[PDB]
């Protein structure tokens, strides 16, 4: 809406109705409407947009312009008063490891990324909003309220950049701004090979008839690959490091390198693509570049979908998991598959399930060396410590035998990332992921908690005793009103996390129906889910139904004693068990001859 930073819609392309595999960019997934959950179209709206004008300008956008006859409350200040905390004591998750923070990410990088609109390089606009605190267009500076430390040391804002949204087509009138989702909704490995073919292209190797994705050849892992190095300047990750100057990796997704846990999932992924294709050029000779890479992809594909779906959504959604997501009875044609808005800030839950610190292990799982523990700032943007500090089996290590946090209603997000988050566009470790959060609820045009409510069926508390009631907490609901003054004004981010979580899950009531519908829909919309037969033999879905994230880190990596369960706490020696007696994947039935 204004149509300042904007994308272009729908470089349009011809549908190969009988292809077995996936597009790149998601087109032709659904044959009926063959963009439904294609990269760079908006993303879907569950509830219409809630603009303070009605189009696109934000609510808090104009001091004087109430919601609902009240002001709301300034992001950082909701920060300041009730998600953050002193004491990293007792905080971390008892059964759940450092991974299944990890894999969280992993999936929602996969589904969904709203890039900020491009005001372009050499900026002055970079510099007003920054420097000057000067709202206006793109700018939507996240203002430090009275009493901030970050006043004396800062300046009077944090810089903020609106999403990326659809340009206004040519019948020209009236609607409220949608922004795009610029990779595939299907959940389908984009992250690792790209949502855009150009890109695609460039991360394959296309100098050997292999199929392989393109490793580092500057830089090896004990003889391991790495991604390749990301030549696009400037560079964050040098930034961090000006001796080092060891750049970014460059991968699938744009945000690969954000922190060196989730770079170092990114590396799991691409050496599991090689390997793949390794062993299906044994088994089939003859088959060419093309083949092994679409096959080796296809496989990578669903065993992101077995996890996330058979490990990881039964331990976060608990008690609601069945009534969301029932067993599976086909591809529904009918079913939306595109993520929606508001899934963008549900998902946001993981950011109360990041600790405080990252750890190395040596082979005996014991502290790798004398800077064994490192605060998690110093992570954000860090390709070095891989590079030049052990590569990544010690950090593996780290996420098998160390913990997530547990979301506490007294100990949201840590100060890592509440205080000291750096932006990749800027120079200091400054910034606060709670606050953009949820300035960026408002940037999207979020209706607010009750509403939210409503959609899922939920009771819709008005006062402070109702408040009181569903978030079984009298001190939070207070302080909630006393920032927001209505439930109805509460963002949907805020809103949902603090709630209690459900019987054996890992978010709350509001949450588990958002993120449910989400789930049933990214399945039973799929076309090429794995499980609806025809994309893969019979025979296949055996072999597939074998694969865990153990077996992901014995194939690729030099760590040879590994848990059988890898999401739960797990202390070693006592929980770890040697490779070669965790289930492999079989590759036998993807043999093909023509005799
Ligand atoms: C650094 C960051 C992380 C780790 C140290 C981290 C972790 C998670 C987990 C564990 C998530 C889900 C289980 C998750 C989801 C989403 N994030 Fe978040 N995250 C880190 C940093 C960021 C930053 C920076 C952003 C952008 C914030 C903005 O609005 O500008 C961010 C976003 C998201 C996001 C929305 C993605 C989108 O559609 O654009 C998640 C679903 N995270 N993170
Ligand atoms: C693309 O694939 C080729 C062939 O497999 C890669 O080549 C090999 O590179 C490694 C490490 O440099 C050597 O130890 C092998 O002996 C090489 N063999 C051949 C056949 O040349 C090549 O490095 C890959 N390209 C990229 C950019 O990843
Ligand atoms: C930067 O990297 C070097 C190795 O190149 C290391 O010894 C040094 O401590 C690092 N400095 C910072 C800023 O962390
Ligand atoms: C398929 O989807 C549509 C819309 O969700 C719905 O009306 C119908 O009940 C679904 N059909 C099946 C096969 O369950
Ligand atoms: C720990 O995790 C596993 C998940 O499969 C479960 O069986 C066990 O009861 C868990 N304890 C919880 C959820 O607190
Ligand atoms: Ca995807
Ligand atoms: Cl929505
Ligand atoms: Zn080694």
């Amino acid at each position: 809406s204004w149509e300042v930073g904007c994308g272009a819609p729908v470089p349009l392309v011809k549908c190969d109705e009988n292809s077995p595999y996936r597009t790149i960019t998601g087109d032709c997934n659904n044959r009926r409407s063959p963009a439904l959950g294609a990269a760079n179209r908006a993303l879907a709206r569950w509830l219409p947009a809630e603009y303070e004008d009605g189009l696109a300008l934000p609510f808090g956008w104009t001091q004087r312009k109430t919601r609902n006859g009240f002001r709301v409350p300034l992001a950082r200040e909701v920060s300041n008063k009730i998600v953050g905390y002193l004491d990293e004591e007792g905080v971390l998750d008892q059964n759940r490891s450092l991974l299944f923070m990890q894999w969280g990410q992993i999936v929602d990088h996969d589904l969904d990324f709203a890039p900020e609109t491009e005001l372009g390089s050499n900026e002055h606009s970079k510099t007003q909003c920054e420097e000057y605190c000067i709202q206006g267009d793109n700018c939507f500076p996240i203002m430090f309220p009275k009493n901030d430390p970050k006043l004396k040391t800062q300046g009077k804002c944090m810089p903020f950049f609106r999403a990326g949204f659809v340009c206004p087509t040519p019948p020209y009138q009236s609607l409220a701004r949608e922004q795009i989702n610029a990779v595939t909704s299907f959940l389908d490995a984009s992250l690792v090979y790209g949502s855009e073919p150009s890109l695609a292209s460039r991360l394959r190797n296309l100098s050997s008839p292999l199929g392989l994705m393109a490793v580092n050849q500057e830089a090896w892992d004990h003889g391991l690959a790495y991604l390749p190095f990301n030549n696009k300047k400037p560079s964050p990750c040098e930034f961090i490091n000006t001796t080092a100057r060891v750049p970014c990796f460059l991968a699938g997704d744009f945000r690969a390198s954000e922190q060196i846990l989730l770079a170092t999932a990114h590396t799991l992924l691409l050496r599991e693509h090689n390997r793949l294709a390794r062993e299906l050029k044994k088994l089939n000779p003859h088959w060419n570049g093309e083949k092994l890479y679409q096959e080796a992809r296809k496989i990578l594909g669903a065993f992101i979908q077995i996890i996330t779906f058979r490990d990881y959504l039964p331990i976060v959604l608990g008690s609601e998991m069945q009534k969301w997501i029932p067993p599976y009875q086909g591809y529904n044609n009918s079913v939306d598959p595109r993520i929606s808005n508001v899934f963008t800030f549900a998902f946001r839950f993981g950011h109360m399930e990041v600790p405080s610190t990252v750890s190395r292990l040596d082979e005996n799982y014991q502290p790798w060396g004398p800077e064994a523990e490192l605060p998690l700032h110093t992570l954000f943007f860090n390709t070095w410590r891989i590079i030049k500090d052990g590569g990544i089996d010690p950090l593996v290590r780290g996420l098998l035998a160390k913990k997530s946090k547990l979301m506490n209603q007294d100990k949201m997000v840590t100060s890592e990332l509440r205080n000291k988050l750096f932006q990749p566009t800027h120079k200091i470790h400054g910034f606060d992921l709670a606050a953009i959060n949820l300035q960026r609820c408002r940037d999207h045009g979020m209706p607010g908690y009750n509403s939210w409510r409503g959609f899922c069926g939920l009771s819709q508390p008005k006062t402070l005793k109702g408040l009181q009631t569903v978030l079984k907490n009298k001190i939070l609901a207070k302080k909630l009103m006393d920032l927001y003054k209505t439930p109805d004004n509460i963002d949907i981010w805020i809103g949902g996390n603090a709630e209690p979580m459900v019987e054996r899950g890992r978010v709350g009531p509001l949450l588990a129906c958002l993120l449910g519908r989400q789930f049933q829909q990214i399945r039973d919309g799929d076309r090429f889910w794995w499980e609806n037969p025809g994309v893969f033999t019979e025979k296949q879905r055996d072999s597939l139904q074998k694969v865990s994230f153990s077996r992901l880190i014995c194939d690729n990596t030099h760590i040879t004693k590994v848990p059988l369960h890898a999401f739960q706490a797990n202390n070693y020696p006592h929980d770890f068990v040697d490779c070669s007696t965790v289930d492999k994947l079989d590759l036998s039935p993807w043999a093909s001859r023509e005799n």
